[PDB]
């Protein structure tokens, strides 16, 4: 055996449009391996977050968080988190527009409106409960990764396609 | 003073969102050079068509046509055409969906609804009048290149973002 980093599926793959299945058991060796592979893939690609369907695993698992990120240099530190079987609550009415990218949409960015604040709950990989209120970029990452679990990619959320394009044109300094 | 092929602007460049100005004088040395550069750029990139704003020239000039095209291998021959100051007439109600790409959106395809038939008129680079009715892929490429003159790129026309993604995933053989 030689370890191979897991590849990220690109938009157009029908697996990214499926609705992920819940994780039935926590703290299994296999789940610890999945989480390790997700962090390895996310870190190698300078991701802000990653959802398991993006590496072909149809499960409700998301990871996110960094101290600094050079694909999103304006983003503040976000707590490193493993969030399994998430439940989100959106807090209307305050929305914020922001530029988003996605490792499954390589080379692009677009403006997406997100809730300024969300509640999220779920479980870590050991089965411990998580229950938080998030705002700003933290809230944006959680919404973006949650969307992957319900088959949504951020171009589906864009309303203004004059603000969608290639990162090297939109953000040359990056 | 070596000739440099003109580069194709990528989506995100604000020049692609502008509304192109009409050509005021036909049959000038400058116009013949623009047309030559457009064909050079289009052919090198296997384009089905090209609009002057895509090479940074804010003028109402489109070119299109080929015997065969390897980015759209199912497309039939389309008459090679230079169309300046185009006037299009859309013919409702018959619409057709088809997979479109764009040299300004490298690496992607998406399903776009177009009129099955259009009328188009305008002038060639010598100032002679052109007036045709086009159907199918011929009508599709004329609509696609005309859109470039009014600041529209095909993701602005997509309504089903489950059918938008990377060419290498959607069409592996290409
Ligand atoms: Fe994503
Ligand atoms: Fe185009």
């Amino acid at each position: 055996h030689h370890h191979m980093i897991r590849e990220i599926l690109k938009m157009g793959d029908p697996r990214l449009l499926e609705v992920a299945k819940p994780v039935a058991q926590f703290d299994t060796p296999e789940l610890h391996e999945i989480v390790a592979d997700m962090f390895e893939t996310m870190h190698h690609a300078n991701g802000a977050g990653l959802a398991a369907p993006q590496i072909g695993i149809g499960l409700q698992i998301i990871i996110f968080g960094f101290g600094s990120n050079n694909r999103y240099p304006d983003a503040p530190p976000v707590p490193e988190t493993v969030l399994i079987n998430p439940k989100l609550e959106y807090m209307p009415p305050d929305m914020e527009e922001g530029w988003e990218g996605c490792l499954s949409v390589p080379g692009m960015r677009g403006v997406v409106s997100r809730y300024a604040k969300v509640r999220y709950s779920g479980y870590d990989q050991f089965g411990a409960k998580i229950d938080r209120v998030a705002e700003g970029f933290h809230a944006r990452v959680v919404q973006h990764e949650y969307d992957h679990l319900i088959g949504k990619l951020y171009p589906m959320r864009i309303t203004d396609f004059t603000r969608f394009g290639f990162t090297e044109v939109l953000f040359p300094g990056l």
